[PDB]
């Protein structure tokens, strides 16, 4: 995993779905599952995607944003709570600017998510072949690079509930190279120029 | 067995067959039978299906519906009277709105169907085989995919006793998969778009 | 259900199958199942004959015969476990003899069968259709006038796993006017004159 | 998952591979590795036969045997550490002889598997997709039934990283219905009548 794997998916977040969203539920609390989210990178970048978009756009978002990030629970899960990271995880997909403004030297070689950034972000211990009722209801979810490792049966049992943890007209996103095959009437795919998004049917 | 099963036959008696029933009964108490309940999922799916009909149809229903289940009793009858149900059991058919509503997160993989809903429900020990005069009128039957191991010939001796505790004009659910042929002076078959359900004439 | 039931299917235990099983194992303990007990008859006329058997060939049997009898949990089960009986069962197959020896009044109307016969049954809460592996093995199984209730696909499924209770060489009573016929690699017809038993291949 | 699932892979066990392995060894300490443990019946039933097998040779194993039981974190991984287990998950494969032996009757429909038997095997959390190196050398895995949930090349990896956790002549077992064919430098069937294993080259 890395810092804001792959650029567009957050681009697209802060530019495009970010402002659809707010315009249909006036502002009200958004709800994004990052799922499968390993030791942290990708929930924490949504988080400050998401810090981003709110400096910028004051004040469209009136009640915030809410992360679920859930994996296995574990050490790798227990890392991701602790919000700190090593030199060489920090270097990998973080600009500069971004180091400065939304991390904490602890510490030699040691860094910790902000405060503000840290507190967007619940962790649950959730295997994805369980159940995903006790999750709610998400405007977006991340679900990247953990379907490919699945069978095709699975990997579309995973999708199809998924999309009820969707709501209508809410968005997947997948990892960069991966398809989303045999779910044509739950899922519409949105060409983001570049990248690709799915929207819930 | 599953929590509601098929989806179908839950809709449609909240949106078809309750506002008949109370239209044809005056909005009196109403008789659930839920014929061979398995682990309990069916009548307490019932229960909760019965209580989202009187939040969205208040007053409708004047003196609320009794639920008698029965099945071979066994281990199997007295977990389902308890009314706690592991991982697995939780895994499918449950929406997170029905989960959050309807039941109390336990211990660590455990959950227990809330008193308010497991109250709706009476659990008896009773054999299809045997009469059903114990048993009372019902305007409502569920008996899903129990009927499927017997020879044709038990088989309809069973639908014909069924309609014998059925009030008339009460309704007979089967499994999705399960005909109701050779009867045609008791049962009139019902379309609903998706399934079918069989009215006591 | 009756007592002593087509009456030969007794006669063809002490004369056939209890010589041959006795003079295989050198006495040792027996085990019969009775499938589908109903209210008790058919294991209590086990019992009886097993008595007077061992009071005919004293003393072949050297360690008793133990008869587990399985039905359905309910009124039909207790009524058995009770061992009591009004004067409509009692009239029913029942020797003048036999009604001496082995039972007791129990007030007007009513005769509960002795003690000594009683020991030798244990009851047992089972449905056909779960497994059979807490069972254990049984030189003989009876599993009388039940098979005709299911359908053909349950029948051999049941009949198939009764197979896994028996020892080889074991034998299957059904009912008097039941028969298999597509379990070839598991059953042998064996001609009784009256009546037919199968041996466990 | 059930006890003693399939029968034959624990007769083959100790009938076959035990042996076989103690002459491959000299006698000293076996290690198996059963993989997706889930609620413990295998792992459990692995150290039953075990025990079955050292009642039958007398001492022919020296140092013991030491089981390593595998799944992932969860629910159902801790019940397995607990040992204990409901009538219906007690009434399934489960011999009236293995249930007096190996078990200890708890609460009203609870028992739990003696300690004598509990011992023998460790737990940890681990998924099939990250790392054996920590697990050691096994003389046996058991890998059953897991394989289908992954993709053809993760599934092709997981048994090449099982083949590194094999000693060498090792035997691996799959559920009854699975196989491997694309391992011809790695693996060698073995044909056992009924099923089968492979062997590490
Ligand atoms: N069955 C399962 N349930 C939940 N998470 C699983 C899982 N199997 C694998 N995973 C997780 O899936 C993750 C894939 S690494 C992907 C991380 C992040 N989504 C990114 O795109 O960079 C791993 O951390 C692994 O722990
Ligand atoms: N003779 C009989 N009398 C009462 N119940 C029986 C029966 N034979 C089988 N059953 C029960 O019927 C159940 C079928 S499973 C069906 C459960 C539920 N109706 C559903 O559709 O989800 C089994 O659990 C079994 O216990
Ligand atoms: N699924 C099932 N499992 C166990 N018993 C069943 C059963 N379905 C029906 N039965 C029982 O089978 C019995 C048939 S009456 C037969 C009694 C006796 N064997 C005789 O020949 O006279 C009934 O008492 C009924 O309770
Ligand atoms: N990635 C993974 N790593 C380890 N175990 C996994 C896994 N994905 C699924 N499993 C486990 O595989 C098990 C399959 S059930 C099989 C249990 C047992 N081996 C038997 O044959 O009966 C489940 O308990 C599940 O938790």
């Amino acid at each position: 995993t890395l810092w804001f794997r792959d650029t567009y998916p957050f681009e697209v977040l802060k530019q495009r779905v970010l402002p659809e969203l707010i315009k249909a539920n006036g502002g009200q609390r958004l709800r994004i599952w990052s799922a499968a989210c390993s030791s942290g990178q990708e929930p924490y970048s949504l988080s400050m995607a998401i810090d981003e978009f709110e400096k910028t756009n004051l004040g469209q978002l009136k009640a915030g944003v809410q992360i679920v990030a859930t994996d296995l629970s574990g050490s790798m899960l227990t890392a991701a709570k602790a919000g700190e990271y090593d030199t060489l995880a920090m270097g990998r997909g973080l600009s500069p600017e971004r180091l400065q403004r939304y991390f904490d030297a602890k510490g030699p070689g040691r860094w910790a998510v902000k405060p503000a950034i840290r507190s967007r972000v619940e962790f649950r211990a959730l295997n994805l072949l369980d159940s995903y009722a006790s999750l709610g209801k998400f405007d977006m979810v991340f679900c990247r690079n953990v379907l490919i490792y699945f069978s095709a049966e699975v990997k579309r049992d995973i999708l199809l509930r998924i999309h009820g943890t969707l709501k209508p007209g809410g968005y997947l996103f997948l990892g960069a190279s991966e398809a989303l095959n045999n779910l044509p009437d739950h899922y519409q795919m949105v060409q983001c120029s570049p990248g690709i998004i799915y929207r819930a049917k």
